[PDB]
RNA sequence: GGCCCGGGGCGGUUCGAUUCCGCCCUGGGCCAU
């Protein structure tokens, strides 16, 4: 019931058990058998390595070492090559170079390709990093390896475990190099509480300071932000989960929430109290990967949101979802109508020039002048956020993501109320309100 | 692909645009393992 009792019963959530390990063993056994029947240069990296891994989130990671001088195109062909021999069933799978991701012996497996080298310089892209990190990290980390799943665990239960786009939370390799300054899971959370948006983590160095902006700078390479892909947002989201755990311990912090499942009913009444205006832009979603569509959907999101506000509609927030089949753009305006006339500012009366000219745009209601100038009548094309949307979207389809905007721009209708709370939107929404339950 | 910094063109809107909404070529960097 006490902070180190918590984090007792909390390890049976993070740390595997023989089977998963055994599984892992066995695992990593017969992978290195083919992969030796091929001889090929392997490293194995990864929380696989390192004995890091998240209880029931086994996956052995596996980086061919290719020479300097090889070709990149040499390095996906090859690397493919032999991830395929290797693998009970490989897949092609896309990011940086591209890769394969398989099943050997019943567990996930990733074959990486990058060029093996002799001193963090002459490095070319992320994977090249890798192998240096394991290095680095490897005779640090033993002893502690618990701490670090614990950490996981932590922000995983929690959501920011990612440090893909589609999380933007806290890298695996980030969370192992805190625990390596930090010493425990306890300590990182305690000092984490007076962490802020200008915080600089320099663990080659020992030292914290101050920044420009949230910094974790890498032991081996001195100018990378290991942290980089974490929003702010998350950033403090985390800040205020160590405060609030430190306050009132708890397994809970270590269990994920469940998703709440709320009747379309109470939505829609909830809605209606708040006298909102809630709709939503359905599009077929792009054939990408999800770190290409979720910045889109991010950014298209924004766009949107920017042109409700300068239209005076007042939006609350915005949100966005992603199923199989489509994506949803969510926005709960407050103005659900507004009025067609508006005022526009004109020049300053004793500009004679401009207020002839601002004079001369013959409109249907005869401008006034208001404190030394003059202001005009003018009528709106649309009146309310759903109305004016239709007319950006189809306008401004280009402008929300290569392949976003094009989706949209092909199709795309706007969904409200009745008909939307059927839509596979409900937990986006609820969230965004801060519905309670 | 997204994001940050910089050029060269244009369009729309506006009394007035480098200054808003956008579009084209283009230089630099960052992220996603
Ligand atoms: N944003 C990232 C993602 C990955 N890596 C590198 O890739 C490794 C992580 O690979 P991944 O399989 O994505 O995660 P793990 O670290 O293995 O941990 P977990 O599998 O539990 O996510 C890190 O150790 C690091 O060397 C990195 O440096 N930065
Ligand atoms: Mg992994």
């Amino acid at each position: 019931m006490k902070v180190e009792e918590i984090l007792e019963k909390a390890l049976e959530l993070v740390i595997p058990d023989e089977e998963e390990v055994r599984k892992g063993r066995e695992a990593e056994e017969e992978l290195r058998r083919r992969l030796d029947e091929l001889g090929v240069e392997y490293v194995f990296v990864g929380s696989y390595a390192r004995n890091t891994w998240l209880k029931g989130s086994l996956e052995i990671d596996v980086f061919l070492l290719f020479p300097e001088e090889f070709s990149k195109e040499e390095l996906r062909e090859r690397g493919l090559e032999i991830g395929k021999a290797v693998l009970d069933s490989y897949e092609i799978r896309y990011a940086e170079h591209p890769y394969v991701h398989g099943v050997v012996k019943g567990v996930e497996v990733d074959v990486v390709p990058c060029y093996k080298l002799k001193e963090p310089k002459n490095i070319k892209s992320a994977v090249d990093r890798t192998p240096f990190h394991h290095k680095w990290l490897e005779g640090r980390i033993k002893g502690k390896e618990n701490e670090v799943r614990l950490l996981k665990g932590f922000l995983k239960a929690n959501g920011i475990y990612g440090a893909e786009y589609k999380v933007r939370g806290f890298s695996g390799y980030l969370c192992e190099l805190l625990i390596v300054f930090y010493g425990s899971f306890l300590e990182t959370v305690k000092n984490a509480r007076r962490w802020t948006r200008r915080t600089v983590i320099d663990v080659a160095k020992g030292e914290v300071r101050k920044g420009e902006e949230f910094f974790v700078v890498d032991p081996v390479d001195e100018k990378r932000n290991v942290a980089a892909n974490l929003s702010l947002d998350n950033l403090a989201r985390f800040v205020h989960l160590c405060r609030e755990f430190m306050e009132a311990p708890s397994l809970g912090f270590f269990k994920p929430k469940h998703p709440l499942e709320i009747e379309p009913e109470r939505l829609r009444k909830i809605v209606e109290e708040r006298g909102t205006a809630v709709f939503a832009v359905k599009f077929r979603k792009p054939d990408i990967v999800d770190d290409n569509l979720y910045p889109q959907l991010e950014r298209a999101s924004r766009k949107i949101f920017e042109f409700l506000e300068r239209e005076n509609f007042m939006p609350l927030r915005s949100a966005f979802k992603a199923s199989e089949e489509f994506c949803y753009l969510l926005f709960e305006c407050q103005i659900k109508e507004i009025s067609r006339v508006f005022r526009r500012m004109g020049p300053q009366f004793e500009d004679e020039r401009n207020v002839k000219k601002f004079l001369s745009r013959n409109r249907a209601f005869r401008p006034f002048i208001e404190n030394g100038r003059w202001w005009a009548f003018e009528m709106r094309k649309f009146t309310t956020p759903e109305e004016g949307v239709r007319s950006y979207a189809s306008t401004h389809w280009h402008t929300l993501g290569k392949n976003v905007g094009e989706s949209i721009r092909e199709y795309f209708e706007i969904i409200s109320g009745e008909k939307l709370f059927k839509e596979p939107v409900t937990a986006e929404l609820c969230e965004m309100m801060g519905v309670k339950d």
